[PDB]
């Protein structure tokens, strides 16, 4: 099933942006802590 | 249902990033006054 | 039809982080100098 | 809109969201060589 398949890499991509987004945060912490 | 779940996740991780968006705005504006 | 809703959403997603990483990054070097 | 359309798309943000997650990397290293 293309959709389906298609579905599947979406679900993996907002995972991964899930985390980069929390890796970004801490950054942007450590920034405004320095 | 999969496809709502993942757009309800989207608007979480959009309203996210509008924050950090902002949150290192002010910051470079105020490191730039130093 | 709601997959083609997402598949924009998550371009969105993807500019606007990719904004925001960006702005990190200039600020990660705008605090090593100021 | 096409499924194709959709594939294509969908193919395009996994690329751009590759380089993404790497750059993310790349800045995480860079901070915690502090």
């Amino acid at each position: 099933m293309k959709v389906k398949q298609l579905v599947d890499k979406v679900e993996e991509l907002l995972s991964k942006n899930y985390h980069l987004v929390n890796e970004v945060a801490r950054l942007v912490k450590l920034v405004g802590e320095r």
